């Protein structure tokens, strides 16, 4: 470790991974911190679920999502344990215990909100959903002129979108997918469009997809190296970042202090840019740790005098979830196109049908699939592959269904699995809501509660807002229950219910993006730079200051990339 | 394309061969199905991060994650509740994976296995005790004292090997106060100790925990720290069958199936040693003509190595968790004089340093003392940070099983959070099971698994008898031990775990002096019987009937098979 | 189930469970408020719960 | 088979029910309330060897039944409370309610 460089970046998830994509790229000398260590074998930062094993055993990837999210912010415990035996230690109150936080209400929470702190950060274990969002979602990058901002975007997107390998075809050889597409598309003719998820991902095999993460976007390795001899950049592991220090014009930031987790030691860093790239909670963190916004309870009799938008209008999607078992009749019409002479099993037992006839409603290839399963597995009673692909359905947010929807398989933390029901019938449906921001729903820092690092305890005070946010989440309920039901009936155990607040895990509006940093309530200009400040500049999902519904993280990623250009044009690399 | 050592598997068995022969100048190779999971130490314990040490309840999930099912019967769990439009099943059908040949009511149905780099070492428990005469199998036959020799010098190695101590937990306060309990209720009729762990303290909150790693870094060599020693790890390689010779004499090659490109290769060395496990061993030596393939039929016996499989023992494990007593809570802060109420301005907690009237040495009551002045809203003496207890009292034959008193992470642990988990103790008790005939492990001659290899299938009951009556006098055992540190914690009632979930499964491919008077199919140098190259590391060599846990003495055979090959074999030069 | 359904809880403490999966739409409390006949005098943690 | 061990409960005089001057019951009676723990030596010490009891015991017949593991139940679900209005020779002397004819 030297102790100075041209950038230095703080977190190794995804978007930190954007700047130091561009940034070393462009000839910077780059260090980047992450409090968490290298973890997804030799590619470093790389999606988890990229091992033979887990796209063999998809469901035990769960668990190690589960092992990697470490909750936010745990209010007190007050359950009643009453048949301990006389003889055990038994409390007369429900004091502080096993690290929950007493400042925290236990009933307006973000409970589900867990953060990951491993090198790659989420991107290690995500389900690599990358929409883009429409105007009515999306921040205005451009005023005044609709077109050159629809313009900006695109080209923002269309970059983020070569850099995480996002495509909406990996799934298309898939029998449940176009299922159940296709089902859709006909229920809602001329009603609403559906389409393959687009997903950050790159096909490698029938039977193997290579998820993209972090390690997509930068490989994470030191530099110079042989594939990029004249390029500068160390990663730092096991490091927690603790402040960036003020000059006391708070028009700069002079350096970065750090503590090295596995010595004990703690280093001042400088650089002459500053990128923290967090997360939303711990972005927030740091920088209220460096004497930005408000250390405490809010108190709105003495204001922060810097960033106080810093905290508040934070956002959370509403969602609901549940699963479905597909119908008789969608499962029929799979085999439409046989023939069928015999019993299974019988050595007369024939499963025929007619390449390239008029009045096949599928295509040779799928026929040829699902003729041969027939044949080849004749003590399966259904007509799907063994190995066909999971589905991959959405329809997008719109104002007509102001919601995003993810009609698909996939693991994640509350994911369910069940043996007795075959699982190439079931579907999983996520329909996420969009959350307007309001000044009261906070995410703040206790003066005096410490979390495991050290640093100040976060507190959510949340609820979601009492009317347009509110109906929109119960309609989107309804509209779950409504679609779902075209495909099949819900899966007992899976019924439809909205999940705890914030197990969604797309928070923003943390640190928001605006023009102006008193007409817009916000805390970074479109550049992503703070506000006063020359050289600090933050990144990720609290950037964005609207109600989305779709997941944020390539939004959060155009913006970084616009947020480079800034830095590109304004800071000269130092020589090498 | 050719080496002199070809071993299969990166568990701690695998690397104690790689260890000893690529030590001794040998060119190796190591194959693993899985891949690198460990960050950049290859191999390592994944709990090893500052993040699980700070957050240990988690890494139970991490350890599930890795462990996929052996054999899962056929589910036959009745769902009435489906939508009527939904397709419903008219039979039980074969589905997810389940393996038509089980009988559900004679599994291990907990048995699993974790196929990444380092093995199940990436997540185990690190405790390495030595088995005593009655649990151990015999290396010198008729000559106890040489039989001692023999066990106390491998072991002695095998304990250097994994960095095994006795003492990374002496600064506990909850350790000490439930090891001095256990020593004091027992009356000198039990002796207690730190289970020895294969680990090493780094700091008072820190502990660099043992793993294949610790054992062989896996680093592929020359390297600049080994610029003469030669190895090679190949991971995402499925290894399916070793070919004989007609003649079974030898082994004349490795057939592979590198699972990135798809392709099927053939590996040539001069010696092959097989390491994948209790289940996967059996697995490729039966894929191999080896044993029987298929539903054993005893009118048509194997003619090669017919106790492949059989005599197949797993201990029967019993679980709880305590809720510590109030009496061995006051007792934590005995020696100090309270006076006011907690949070109040004349709240003072002093104690005499140096008193030999004490029942504490003065680090315990200085640490009681500051968390008590420190944290006047906390109502137990114990400080936050203090590390876990970590107790044992071994195997003998008036309690013949495994005892652990501890916390740590496993599969089947349990997570809660409204009692402090200052107060909260495991307890697992290990039982020893009679190596049987009828009990065997078998594999499919027409179901195959996720690898296309044929199906495993348990035919496995707990033998009546002695293990039967020791597993339900070690439950009681348990009860009557755990109840002078506190009652049971409510959701953690004392319970036998699913057949299997303990992962101690021995005896598939055992060894013996003799392949028939013996019924084994490893001779005391692991070598296959009739084969001149060919050996087997692994708990599936133990024969006996053991409770504690086996990875020090399937190391300590390995180094024993070790020093056969290095007395055999020479190293192709550099 | 006949002895169930004729054993009436003697003192019932107030409920502090936490519903945190309610929908935005549903009346949601800012407090554990005495509801559904419990008795606000009873400390959960000194009480005889099975007592009916 | 079906394991119920029962413990002797000293009393105590901390050891309460009273009733409300303000909360009233489904029948507008003064509403129950208690104040008990079982007291911390012999009660408790007896209460933990009976548990003990009940695991060694039963042994001897079969192990136990999943489902329902050896536990301490609900305090009050045994339904044999007593002493809320108790007898002695004296009131004063045997802190006393009724006498030995159960007169008050
Ligand atoms: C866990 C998870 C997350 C998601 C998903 C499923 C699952 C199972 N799915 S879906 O199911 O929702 O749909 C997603 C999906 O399909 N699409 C999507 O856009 N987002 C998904 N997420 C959310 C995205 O993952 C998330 O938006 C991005 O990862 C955010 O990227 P970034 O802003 O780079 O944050 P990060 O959390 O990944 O990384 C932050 C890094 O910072 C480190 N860190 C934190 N504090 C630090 C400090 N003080 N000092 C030093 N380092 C310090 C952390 O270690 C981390 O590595
Ligand atoms: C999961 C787990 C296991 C344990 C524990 C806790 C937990 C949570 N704890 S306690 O709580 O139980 O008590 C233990 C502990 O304290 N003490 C102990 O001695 N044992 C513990 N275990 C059991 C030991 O881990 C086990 O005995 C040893 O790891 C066995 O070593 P080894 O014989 O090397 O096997 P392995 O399973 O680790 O490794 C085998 C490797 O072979 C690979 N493989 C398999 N088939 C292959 C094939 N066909 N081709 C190529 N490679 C192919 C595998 O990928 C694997 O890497
Ligand atoms: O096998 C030869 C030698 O190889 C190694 O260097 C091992 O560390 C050592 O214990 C062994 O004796
Ligand atoms: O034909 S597929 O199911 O093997
Ligand atoms: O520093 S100013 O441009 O906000
Ligand atoms: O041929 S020898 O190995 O018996
Ligand atoms: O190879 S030996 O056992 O004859």
């Amino acid at each position: 470790m030297d102790i100075k460089y041209d950038v230095v970046i703080v977190g190794s998830g995804p978007i930190g991974c954007t700047y130091a994509r561009e940034l070393v790229g462009a000839g910077y000398k780059v260090a980047m911190f992450d409090i968490g260590e290298i973890d997804s074998g030799l590619k470093i930062g790389a999606h988890k679920k990229n091992t033979v094993e887990y796209q063999k055993n998809i469901d035990k990837f769960v668990n190690v999502i589960q092992g990697q999210l470490m909750s936010v912010s745990v209010p007190v415990n007050t359950l009643v344990v009453d048949t301990l035996s006389p003889t055990s230690w038994q409390a007369s109150t429900f004091f502080v215990r096993n690290g929950s936080n007493p400042e925290q209400d236990p009933l307006r929470n973000l409970s589900g909100q867990a953060v990951t702190r491993v090198v790659g950060g989420m991107s290690t274990a995500w389900t690599c959903a990358t929409p883009r969002f429409d105007r009515e979602q999306r921040p205005l990058l451009v005023k005044d002129d609709a077109d050159a901002d629809d313009a900006e975007w695109d080209r923002l997107y269309t970059k983020a979108e070569s850099y995480f390998q996002t495509g909406t075809d990996q799934f298309k050889e898939s029998i449940r997918h176009n299922l159940v597409l296709n089902k859709l598309t006909e229920e809602y003719k001329g009603q609403r469009d559906f389409q393959q998820i687009p997903l950050a991902a790159t096909r490698r095999s029938p039977t193997f997809v290579e998820w993209s993460s972090a390690n997509t976007v930068f490989d994470l390795q030191n530099r110079p190296n042989t594939d990029a001899p004249e390029e500068r950049f160390n990663l730092f592991p096991a490091v927690a970042c603790e402040r960036v220090v003020r000059n006391a014009l708070n028009s700069e930031i002079e350096s970065l202090h750090i503590h090295d987790l596995i010595s004990g030691d703690r280093f001042e860093i400088k650089a002459d840019v500053y990128v923290l790239t967090a997360g939303a909670v711990h972005n927030t963190q740091l920088l209220v740790n460096s004497g930005f916004g408000q250390l405490g309870r809010p108190n709105p009799a003495n204001p922060p005098e810097l960033l106080p938008s810093l905290g508040s209008y934070i956002t959370e999607q509403s969602l609901v979830f549940c699963q479905t078992v597909m119908s008789t009749e969608l499962i029929d019409s799979v085999k439409s196109d046989m023939t069928i002479r015999g019993t299974p099993g019988e050595l007369t037992y024939s499963v025929t049908y007619t390449p390239g006839a008029s009045t096949n409603k599928h295509p040779d290839w799928w026929n040829e699939k699902v003729k041969n399963h027939m044949m080849q597995h004749q003590e399966d009673p259904l007509p799907i592959p063994f190995e066909d692909p999971e589905p991959q359905v959405t329809t997008l947010f719109q104002p007509s269904h102001p919601w995003h929807t993810q009609i698909h398989r996939d693991a994640f933390s509350y994911g369910a699995v069940q043996q007795s029901i075959d699982s190439r019938l079931i579907v999983d449906w996520r329909f996420f809501g969009r959350t307007e921001p309001k000044e009261e729903n906070k995410l703040w820092f206790s003066d005096k509660i410490t979390d495991a690092y050290n640093m100040p305890q976060p507190t959510f005070d949340f609820r979601f807002p009492a009317g347009r946010t509110s109906k929109e989440a119960e309609d989107m309920m309804t509209d779950m229950c409504v679609m779902s039901a075209k495909i099949g009936g819900f899966l007992p155990g899976s019924l439809p219910q909205f999940m705890e607040p914030g197990l969604v895990l797309h928070l923003g509006g943390t640190h928001r993006m605006g023009f102006d940093e008193k007409e817009d309530n916000c805390c970074v200009n479109t550049d992503s730079r703070v506000f006063g400040f020359k050289n600090l500049f933050l990144g990720g999902c609290g950037n964005i200051p609207t109600a989305y519904g779709a997941n944020p993280t390539l939004t959060a990623m155009s913006l970084a990339i616009k947020s480079c250009e800034y830095i590109k044009q304004n800071f000269t690399p130092s020589p090498f």
